[PDB]
């Protein structure tokens, strides 16, 4: 079912501070190593007037190295798939809502992603393209009301050395009943390996591990 090497195709539709945009993506990931890499192309809205980083955590926990003594809520959900709903509240009251539906058809995961963001101060780091990278983080995962949830504090590094903080709250729902895991934590790291001037092309690498 879930082979060691799984291709990925994804499409993100959305809008940030009104600016509407579309990003297609294709890549490959190692589910059992907890790794993946995506090539991401802006099809609509180029050049993006906002920092690309606010989008990177939105492009799948199937690619999460899980120990044998934790239930993998995300690999069990297949081949049917699962979905997640994420709210990301930034410290300057900029707010984003994203939602991903994740299916699979063979050796290929498929993501349908919606992304919306608003109230980003036009002179804030987002609309002024002043972010650098997401700081390595850990996601506190806990079962609640029969669905999985993941909370985390995220920190973008800024031009100037400061840290632009954000609160991520995610609700994961599988398309069938699976073994609910206890409360655990997923350490993950997201990197932009390469990108062209206006981030119209982005190679994005993610590494995650549960514990």
């Amino acid at each position: 079912v879930i082979k060691p090497e799984m291709k990925i195709k994804l499409r993100m539709e959305g809008a940030v501070n009104g600016h509407k945009f579309v990003i297609e993506g294709e890549g490959i990931g190692k589910p059992y190593e907890g790794t993946q890499t995506l090539d991401l192309t802006v099809e609509e809205g180029a050049p993006l007037p906002f920092s690309y980083d606010i989008l990177t955590p939105a492009f799948n926990r199937a690619f999460t190295k899980y120990p044998e003594d934790i239930p993998d809520y995300f690999k069990q959900a297949f081949p049917e798939g699962y979905s997640w709903e994420r709210s990301m509240t930034y410290e300057d009251q900029g707010i984003c809502i994203a939602t991903s539906d994740i299916t699979m058809e063979g050796d290929c995961f498929f993501y349908e992603i919606r992304f919306d963001g608003t109230n980003f101060p036009p002179n804030g780091p987002v609309m002024q393209k002043k972010t650098l990278k997401w700081e390595p983080s850990t996601d506190k995962m806990y079962v609640e009301d029969g669905v999985l949830k993941g909370d985390v504090e995220m920190a973008l590094l800024l031009e100037g050395g400061g840290h632009y903080r954000c609160d991520f709250k995610t609700t994961y729902k599988a398309k069938k009943d699976v073994r609910l895991p206890d409360a655990h934590e997923v350490d993950y790291r997201i990197e932009i390996l390469s990108h062209d001037k206006d981030y119209n092309k982005v190679r994005l690498y993610e590494h995650a591990e549960a514990r």
